[PDB]
């Protein structure tokens, strides 16, 4: 007699997968049926914004941890503490304290006191290579602690990047890194960030911040280390790397499904080179399930987001299907030691989440656009039209101008 609607997002493996571990949650619940509303991750914040703007509010929902505060002043998100407290087995302290812990807000700060979501995942943001081609190349593998330098990447890239099967073409490149996702750990090894230590003044003009953002351009501009312009475009790197045209590319815990099924190449992960700083520095994604402040089923539904997140049998499947990591951290560390699972170094996963991963910029702020503006105007830069010196004097104004008006946000809707 119970009906919820479960919004989220996910490449076609996870729609796939979700599917699949929402049916077992309505063959564990007869009497709950869940209507679903999924979309690519890309159509999925303007839907979302949409159902919101229209308190229109599924009952439950993936959100980004950076709008909590925003979800909670605006009276999006129902407080479920004491649904989760109250509820039989469930024990969020066997989960990840930093993915709770982002959905956690005491009035002021995030990080504490009442649940307003549960954590989806924690997705760490690994290196992955190819063995395969480091093998027929005759090239020494890469380590799997130590940390290529920038130079040292560029080199073996370098090795990497030619005409394999002898028509006179580039056929093969070291990389293909997308800006987008991977700019991040190179400017954050070079000792730079987007903002300041306070998350108040934005800092892309620091010349660690130029240095990081000039060596990624220079990957396809000047070091000639990536397919050309054109052929990105033709085809792009990251369905390049599935057919075991690049040496390097990156890989989450959500890739695993599609990597099975399409990667025919040996492959293994690695930590990131390391700039300035010596340390390797990638991110760590997350995404909260929430429920509608507004919903006529508060029980059902913080049971259908603790299956999803916390359940041992809907965790189990969900990582079973390949395209998660599990939230339990005990059974992350015994996952991470089975060697029948692939790739071999698993455990980097855990090191990004343990060591060296950090978080996106936008979390610490009231909203994103401040950051989205950066990347907004970014692909000249990329393509070697532009300096990143010059692009990020430029972005700079724009950028900050937006960052205090979402401080002021913080401020007015708080009140
Ligand atoms: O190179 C130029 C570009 O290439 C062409 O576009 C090709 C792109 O490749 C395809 O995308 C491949 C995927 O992209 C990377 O994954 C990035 C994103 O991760 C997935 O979501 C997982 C989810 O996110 C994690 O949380 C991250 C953040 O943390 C919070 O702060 C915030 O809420 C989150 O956003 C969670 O842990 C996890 O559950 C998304 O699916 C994906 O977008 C990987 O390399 C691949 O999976 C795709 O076809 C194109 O985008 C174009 O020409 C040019 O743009
Ligand atoms: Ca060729």
């Amino acid at each position: 007699k119970i009906e919820l609607t479960f919004m989220f997002r996910g490449q076609p493996q996870e729609q796939t997968a979700y599917k699949n571990v929402v049916k077992k949650f309505e063959e564990k619940h007869p009497n709950v049926k869940v209507n679903i509303v999924v979309t690519s991750p890309d159509q999925y914040a303007t839907k979302l914004r949409a159902a919101i703007a229209g308190r229109k509010i599924p009952d439950v929902f993936y959100f980004n941890p950076g709008e909590l505060r925003a979800y909670v002043n605006s009276n999006v998100l129902l407080d479920i503490t004491k649904y989760v407290e109250n509820s039989k087995g469930v024990n969020l302290q066997d989960i990840w304290e930093k993915g709770v812990n982002k959905y956690r807000f005491d009035g002021e700060k995030v990080g504490q006191g009442n649940l307003y979501g549960l954590p989806k995942d924690l997705g760490p943001f690994a290196l992955g290579y190819n063995k395969t081609m480091f093998e027929k190349a005759g090239i020494p593998l890469p380590d799997k602690d130590k940390p290529y330098t920038w130079q040292e990447f560029i080199d073996v890239c370098k090795k990497l990047t030619k005409d394999t099967n002898g028509d006179g073409k580039l056929d093969q490149w070291g990389t293909g890194l997308n800006a987008t996702w991977t700019l991040q750990g190179f400017v954050w090894s070079n000792g730079a960030d987007w903002i300041d230590e306070s998350k108040t003044k934005v800092t892309v003009d620091d010349p660690k911040f130029i240095e990081a953002l000039q060596f990624f351009a220079d990957m396809q501009n000047k070091y000639k280390v990536t397919p050309s312009i054109a052929e990105a475009q033709t085809l792009d790197t990251y369905q390049r790397w599935l057919r075991g045209q690049l040496g390097f590319f990156p890989v989450g815990p959500w890739d695993l499904a599609a990597f099975d099924q399409q990667i025919k190449f040996e492959y293994d992960l690695i930590p990131w080179p390391a700039g300035s700083t010596g340390k390797p520095a990638t991110w760590v994604g997350s995404l909260g399930i929430g429920v509608s402040s507004m919903t006529k089923h508060p029980k059902e539904a913080v049971e259908l987001a603790l299956y999803l997140s916390a359940d041992p049998e809907g965790q189990k499947a969900l990582v079973d299907q390949r395209v998660q990591l599990p939230n339990s951290v005990k059974v992350a560390e015994e996952w991470a030691k089975d060697p029948s699972i692939k790739p071999a170094n698993k455990q980097e996963f855990l090191d990004i989440i343990n060591d060296y991963g950090h978080s996106f910029p936008t979390e610490y702020t009231y909203n994103g656009e401040w950051y989205d503006e950066f990347y907004r105007n970014l692909q000249p830069v990329l393509d070697g039209k532009m300096s990143a010196e010059e692009y990020v004097k430029k972005a700079k104004p724009k950028m900050q101008k937006l960052l205090d008006q979402a401080i002021e946000q913080e401020k007015q809707a708080s009140k």
